[PDB]
């Protein structure tokens, strides 16, 4: 028998002690290698709550990418609390690897393996686990990319969906391909996306039919981001340490509701840190073809208050609070006190 609680988690991973690239040197300190058997033992007739906006697993994680931010990628000035820090910016490797999380001795982790469970409430199918399963702390607004899929149905996550100014994330239950690149021969921080079309708008139409079943069949209409810094109203993310900045109107076109897709994108040097700490200014771009595939596995939205009196509800793409993007991993996790 057990309890909800909470404790330090701590991390492992399979991280390289000869890489220089940035994940795997904060790992090869702050964490402990994996378990190659690990056990999950599935509890019989279980019911289990679960509530995926308040879970404390989202704080630790948020923490320790924190610490390995500012431990990795220090710019070459920092603007922040009406002070200015400068120190060196050399050029990094930079390429996410899976972290485990793992709680310690008396404490376990429960798991819900109900595949259409949207983060709060009972779970029928529960399991009991050491660690979670490797998540990558991939950073970025408006799209989460190279997540975990949903098994099932396309599912809606919000702490509270009447709620306009909660986040809605939605959890899709199959990839869509994004291929950025800054061209190696011009501007040199101009660069690029590719999207299959024909993919995505199929994708963006399913996404379309979920959301009428949580708003009553009403119609369903993307719009650009009203406002903001450019971090949210750009897909923003870290693509081999450069911070591409790239302009999503295309993605969320209501009228394809087939051919490539491609989104016009900036390296930025100047950048409003998602620690909220203030600006960071980085060295330009690195010389070649700066490229980076990734896997659209989620959607970060945000839904126009005021619509009630309508037929209509208005949806636009947002993100910023990087801890959503940790919830977005963490959602079937909880940790309990064994007894
Ligand atoms: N801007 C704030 N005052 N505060 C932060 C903190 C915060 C908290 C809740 C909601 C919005 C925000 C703001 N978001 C960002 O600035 C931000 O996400 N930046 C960013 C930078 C780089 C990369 Cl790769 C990236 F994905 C994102
Ligand atoms: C419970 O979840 C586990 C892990 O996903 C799965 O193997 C099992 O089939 C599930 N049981 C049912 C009845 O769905
Ligand atoms: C999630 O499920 C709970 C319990 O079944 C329900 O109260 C809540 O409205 C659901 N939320 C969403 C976003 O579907
Ligand atoms: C991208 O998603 C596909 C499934 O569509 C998966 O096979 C692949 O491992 C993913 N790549 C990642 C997560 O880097
Ligand atoms: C994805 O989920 C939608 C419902 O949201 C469903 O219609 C579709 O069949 C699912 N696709 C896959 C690959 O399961
Ligand atoms: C959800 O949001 C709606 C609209 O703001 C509000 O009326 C309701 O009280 C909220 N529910 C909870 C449980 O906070
Ligand atoms: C990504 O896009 C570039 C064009 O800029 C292309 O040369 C490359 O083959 C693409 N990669 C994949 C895997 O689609
Ligand atoms: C709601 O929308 C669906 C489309 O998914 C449609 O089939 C159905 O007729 C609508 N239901 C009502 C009661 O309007
Ligand atoms: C995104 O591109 C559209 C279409 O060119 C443009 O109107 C809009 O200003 C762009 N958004 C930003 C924030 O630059
Ligand atoms: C929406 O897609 C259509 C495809 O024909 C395109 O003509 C139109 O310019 C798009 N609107 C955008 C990208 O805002
Ligand atoms: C998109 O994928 C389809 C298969 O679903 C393929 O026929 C088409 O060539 C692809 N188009 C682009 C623009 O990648
Ligand atoms: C997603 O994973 C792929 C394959 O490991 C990687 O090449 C790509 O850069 C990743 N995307 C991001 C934004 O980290």
């Amino acid at each position: 028998v057990w309890k909800d609680a909470d404790t330090t988690l701590f991390c492992a991973s399979d991280a390289k002690a000869h890489e220089t690239e940035v994940h795997n040197v904060w790992a090869t300190h702050a964490c402990v290698p994996t378990d190659p058997n690990p056990q999950e033992i599935h509890l019989e007739n279980v019911t289990e709550n679960f509530n995926m906006w308040k879970n404390n697993m989202v704080e630790q994680m948020q923490e320790d990418v924190i610490s390995l931010w500012d431990q990795s990628l220090q710019p070459c000035v920092k603007l922040t609390g009406g002070s200015v820090i400068k120190q060196a910016c050399p050029k990094i490797s930079f390429d996410p690897i899976p972290i485990h999380y793992c709680t310690p001795a008396g404490y376990v982790i429960l798991k819900c393996n109900d595949k259409n469970f949207n983060g709060t409430g009972p779970c029928k199918n529960v399991s009991s686990v050491q660690c979670t399963h490797g998540i990558k702390p991939v950073v970025s607004t408006q799209l989460l990319l190279n997540g975990s899929l949903a098994e099932e149905e396309i599912i809606i996550r919000s702490e509270n969906l009447t709620n306009n100014a909660k986040t809605i994330i939605v959890h899709l239950n199959k990839s869509v391909e994004i291929n950025c690149t800054r061209p190696s021969n011009g501007d040199i921080r101009k660069a690029y996306c590719e999207i299959n079309g024909t993919k995505w708008n199929k994708v963006l139409k399913q996404v379309t039919e979920k959301l009428k079943e949580h708003f009553n069949n009403k119609t369903i209409i993307f719009q650009p981001p009203s406002g903001g810094d450019l971090e949210i109203t750009m897909h923003s993310f870290n693509c081999r340490g450069e911070f591409f900045y790239c302009n999503t109107t295309q993605l969320f076109n209501n009228t394809c509701i087939n051919g490539t897709i491609t989104l016009p994108c900036k390296i930025k040097q100047i950048i409003n840190m998602w620690q909220g700490t203030g600006q960071a200014m980085y060295a330009p771009p690195i010389d070649g073809k700066i490229n980076c595939v990734s896997n659209i596995t989620g959607i970060l939205l945000t839904r126009d208050g005021g619509a009630n009196n309508t037929s209509n509800e208005t949806f636009r793409p947002g993100g910023g609070n990087i801890k959503d993007n940790w919830r977005s991993e963490l959602y079937k996790y909880k940790v309990v006190q064994i007894e």
